[PDB]
């Protein structure tokens, strides 16, 4: 690689979940499967996460995002890129949100504004048709990492995220993994997993990027026989 793999890993895969150990169906109960029980190879850090695709509406515009619900007390890879805002302000029940700076710009919002956050996946039935699980969140700041995630990721309190996802209280999406070697997810996904758990990874969202990694090695293989 021309630094290709290193750049992909530091600038794309650094700032998004590389993999998540979730439950087979629906949400995960961390009393059933606690952090202590996450015993896995090739993993150097684990953290709880609640994540999903969201639709955002401000006073002026609409946008798509990826909600990262985190334990505010634990450092996230985005923590160094926070712009004049502390992650610990994502207190549970406050429905605060730190937006990627470009996502904030698309929405025309600044800290002190509210945005409506919808999870159409988690819609509730009514006699008048299905409505998205939704709630207003309070913008408290931004992050600026100069990465694509600036345009769509947002950080919220994990419990607030779980509520929006309509999970049972105390449940989470699963355990976010940081991998020694994130380009090896295909092999890592084959390892022994806790019963009832399922592996997912960054290929779900960045399929063509993973294909590029594979095909660029194939190219090396084919064009440099030596």
């Amino acid at each position: 690689m021309n630094g290709f793999e290193r750049e992909l890993q530091n600038n794309i895969l650094g700032l998004m979940p590389q993999a998540i150990l979730s439950s087979e169906h629906g949400s995960l109960n961390p009393q059933q499967l606690p952090e202590t029980a996450v015993k896995l190879d090739g993993v150097n850090r684990v953290a709880p996460i609640t994540t999903g695709d969201v639709v955002l509406q401000s006073a002026r515009s609409v946008a798509v995002g990826v909600m990262l619900g985190i334990d505010p007390a634990q450092k996230d890879p985005l923590t160094p890129y926070l712009v004049n805002v502390k992650q610990t302000d994502l207190e549970p029940g406050k429905y605060n949100v730190i937006l990627g700076e470009q996502l904030a710009s698309q929405l025309g919002v600044n800290r002190g504004d509210q945005i409506r956050v919808m999870v159409p996946s988690a819609s509730q039935f009514t006699p008048m048709g299905r409505i998205p699980s939704q709630r207003l969140f309070n913008v408290i700041g931004t992050f600026a990492a100069n990465s694509e995630v600036d345009g769509y990721e947002m950080l919220v309190n994990i419990e607030d995220a779980s509520r929006l996802m309509r999970y049972p209280a105390g449940n989470i999406t699963g355990w976010r993994l940081w991998l020694d070697e994130p380009l090896k997810v295909d092999s890592l996904s084959q390892q022994k997993l806790p019963e009832g758990s399922k592996w997912q990874d960054w290929r779900d969202r960045k399929g063509e990027l993973f294909q590029a990694v594979r095909m660029e090695k194939n190219m090396a293989a084919a064009l440099e026989h030596h």
